[PDB]
Formats: C-alpha cells, structure tokens, sequence
C-alpha cells in the first residue's frame, strides 16, 4: 500500500495490447522468514478494434508470460521467432480442448514483430485469433520494462535488501 | 523526501542540451488504490550558444520524449536514425502549422550522433533550428540513464514495491 | 523486511538446477561506518533426476560463483565457452585431493548452452558428473538476474544509498599541490 | 548502517586495481529544495606489486572517472580503445607539465583490455607507468557495476523516488 494499477498499452488499427506485472507469492518458514512459493509473471491482454479509436474489451483475451517466456522475448533477435503453448489440461485425457498459443515473429519488412494470439475452445467451438504489430521502438520499451521487472518477479529484491551491515564446505 | 533538480547537460560550440525526467501522473481510486493516468517522460532543453561559450536559455526550445520515443533512442544502432514530429494540432481543432521536429542521425565522422530540433509556428513567424552533436560516450550515458528511468516513467516501481511477504 | 529465501530453478530430463544469490559480508571499523570484507556470490545446486520431474536433492552437488565468474557467464557469446575449477586451497602447503569443475559450452544444435558439473574425490572413489541443457531463453533470465545482483554482491547499493542531499584532477594527487607549481 | 566502504579489486601479476563510486553533491535552495551541484564519479586506484602476493598501496596512483568517461568504458567494443588526459593546472599558467593519462586498449589475443595509467610531472622529472590486464569477465563486472551506479552519480534516483501517487509543454 498504496497499491497502484499500472500497465503499458499499445493501441493499433486492428487491436490493442496491455502489459502488466503480477506479483510472486511467498510462504512462511521458521523464525519469521519466508520462501518464494510462486514466481511472479507478466500478464498480456489482447482486445479487438471496435468503433474507431476504441476497442471492445468485452471480447478481450489474456495470456501470461512466465519468467522463462520473458527470457525468450528479451533475447529475440530482429528476425527471430518464438511460440508459446498454454493448455490447462496438458497430459490430462481431455487436453487440446481449450488452449492458447502465442506466436512472436518479425514483420515482413523488418520494422518490428507481430504478437499473434490464438484462442481455441472446442466446448463452444471458439477459435479466435488476435494479432498486433509492435514497432522496434515499442519492442524496446517492453525489453527495458521486462529487464527491470524480472528480478522482482523472482523476488530477488526481497533477498538482496537484507544484504546490509546489520567456501563453507570441502568441495 | 525533498525536491531535487537533476538534469544531465551537454555543452558544445553552437548549443547546449539539458535532459531531465518528468514524473508520471496518478488518479485516485477506491479503497486506498491508485491508477496511473499519464506516463512520465524525458524533457529535452536546447539552448543557443551566446558568447564566450555561455548559453541564452531565454530562447531555449524544449522537446518532450514519450516512453515509446525513448525506446527509439535506446535501440538506435551505430548507423541508424530516427525522427519525431510533434504537432499540438493533431487534427481536432485546425490543421495547425505550429510544429516541432527532433532528428537524431549519425555524425559524418561516425563518432556518435547529432541531435537536431526544428521549431516553427505561423502565429509569430518563428522558424528556428538548434543543432547539437552528441559523442558516442555521451550517447551511452543517455542510453544508460534512459534504461534506468524507463520503468519509473511507467510507474512499475510503485507496483513492484508491493511484491513482498504479507 | 524479514529474511527471504529465493532461487530460480531450471527443470530438465536428467537433472535440475537452482540458482540463488548469497550476501556479501561487512566488518565494522570505528568511524561509525562499515567496510566490505567479503563479496557476495551466487550458489548453483545441481540435482540428478529420480523420476518424472522429480529430483534427488540428497545427492545434490553445489558450486559457488564469485562475481568474476558471474562476469564470465553474462559475457558469453552464442559460440563461447568457459571453465571453472574449484579446490579447497589451490596451492598452499596442502592442496587436498578433491575438486569441482564447472563447464559451460554451447549445445550441438546451437539452441543454448549446457552446464556440466564434475566432482572428484579420491578420499573415497566418488566421481560424479551432472549435465543440464539451458535454452537460450533460460540463459537470458540468468543474465538479467545476474546483472541485477552484481551491484548488491559488491555492496554498491549501500554506498549509493547515501548519495542523497544533506572534477579538476584535484583528487588524484594526494593534495600534494606543492609539486604543481614552481 | 550509514556510510560503508565498498570497492571492486583486481589483483594481477605486478599490479592491482580498486574501483569505487564517489557521491555527487547537492546544494540547498531558498525554496527549501535542493539542486545537484556536482555529479558523482568513480575512483580508480592502481598499486604496483610489492613482491609476489603483495601490493604497495603506499605508492598508489589515483585516477577519477567522470560519468562521461564511464560512458566511454561501457560502450567500448572488443576492438575499440579510449584514452583520457587529466591536468591539474589545466586552464592555468603552465598546463602541460603535470598530467595523468589513462589508456584502455584491447589485449593481443582479444581476450580483454588493459588499463594503462601514466603519471607525469615535468617540474620534478616524474614519469611513472602502471599497466594492468582486465579479462573479458572482469570487464563485464565493471560494465554491470557502472551501469548500475550511473543514474545515482547523476542524482536521478532522488528524482524518481518522488514519482509516487502521493504533448504538454509542446
């Protein structure tokens, strides 16, 4: 506190994209210490274009980026690509029924990358696909922000903040 | 904490340039919650060199760098260029002739880049152009400074300060 | 501001790898200030797989990386390699008999690097080896995290914290300015 | 808790090098506000080896690095070089008599860079030189530390700390 809601947004012709960090989670140990129990992540929210300058957020779709997936974006070269597959029932007998795939490839010309989100839900025959292009400059804001936030998503800031004034085994 | 006026300055033959960050804007919400309403930015100030290599900040021109524009600067290569156009009259009011254009291009000798600002407005028949060279070493100080300030202009620091036990 | 234990983990087919930062040490003086007496480091822990996504931490092998060694990791190119050798007192009047060797080299496919830890003890007959591939993506996470902790491991965060409000080569000559004029 | 002395050292064959940040200066304003009056810097200290595993810090040479000079180091490629000249009498009567020159150039096998500090004082016939190799690894530690300390040497941290919830000028 005071809790603040933030998020970088890229608004384009066919769609809009919002990016926001989500807190990691901790669990109690002895002596009043804590353990990082769940890594934080970055949440992406895609929305299709509505009626000029506005978007239909009621038709939005979300996709998360874990620390490792953020590693793929920050190490993505000018003409490289990466794909992420999310299925809540992987391995389960009913896998492949509801899933999301995020693909990041370079634009034809070479002025940036496409962020293409595919959502499938066989239970209701849904098969949405939203894509938005992000310029090299906009990609750079993302890389700077991801680099800043990753240590916090791993909770390393809580660990080093105790590295204040107030090799151990025969290997 | 108190108020501190920082600002990295570059002083050259025909002009000087000062760089300062500018705070994001927040909007009050419900139960002790806040929401960022306006991103922060970096303010660039250009001043013509008067005499004895001093500068008349009386006729200084300023240019605002939004977060996305800052991204253009930090991902700019050795031989790359970028240009920013700012027109107060986006097209809602009138066409508008009052315009500001910032240009960043590699120097001839390839020792860095140069920053060039164009200001013009029909209202007072103004037509200025302040140019200033930035060495590779000074460019690196900007990149480093811009990379650090970036998440703060977005307000992500206020968010991560809550990423802790409890 | 309670004590918190963290650590980035990479889970693979044959082994798992956890990476964790370790605090520097300080030693008091007299002027009401402190002095950095030992740099922090990053501890790597390797564990062999004992089941699907299950690892035996009872047979874990540990390897500490100093700030300089962390320097070799973050500056590694796609086709570069580096080797680290640890032994309780290299030379000395008694080297010992046990050693640890960590190798980091590119994968055949070129999709990343592998981390290989070798542990040899002649005081028994123990000769362990643990291998683990690290994708390009996972390596970037280590690079980002390592770049972040370096300053804290050097203690520069406590120094820089006093850089709050209350260039003439005049600090390079011990103030012995009587030699700057005749 | 308050002041603490840090510093990254590099111990080599016939010389050692200690790097350390130095705080910037602020000045009060009648408005009750402060203004950065002087940028912080990074201090380098070269010491020759006093034997084998020893270094005589009695005869150590200090060289200051401004934020712009730090900028030259962090943007130094694996084949580029940089050089800095410091004269305590610059702008005055007899400049060009006393100086310190720091040169940073790539090692032959392209495995790092060497820092070469030259100390000259013609008035007393002084002419010293201290050479030290810095591996690609140790150099990366410097770049990482330098990129971290930079915004603080500029005072930008005291600025962003007040960016709490509690084209414009164009």
């Amino acid at each position: 506190t005071p809790k603040v809601f933030v998020g970088y947004s890229i608004y384009k012709g066919k769609a809009a994209l919002t990016v926001e960090p989500r807190s990691p989670e901790f669990s109690p140990l002895d002596s009043g210490a804590f353990k990082l129990s769940r890594e934080g992540m970055v949440m992406l929210q895609f929305a299709p274009a509505a009626g000029v300058r506005q978007y239909d957020w009621s038709r939005k779709q979300v996709f998360s980026l874990s620390v490792t997936e953020i590693g793929s974006i920050i190490s993505l070269g000018t003409k490289d690509s990466c794909e992420f597959f999310h299925d809540p029932n992987k391995g389960r007998s009913d896998e492949g029924r509801v899933r999301k795939v995020l693909k990041v490839e370079p634009l034809p010309d070479g002025s940036g990358h496409f962020f293409n989100l595919s959502v499938q839900n066989k239970l209701i025959n849904l098969d949405e696909n939203i894509y938005i292009p992000v310029t090299k400059a906009e990609f750079a804001v993302l890389v700077s922000a991801f680099n800043f936030v990753m240590p916090y998503l791993l909770g390393w800031h809580t660990a080093v903040n105790s590295f204040k004034p107030e090799g151990a085994e025969l290997e």
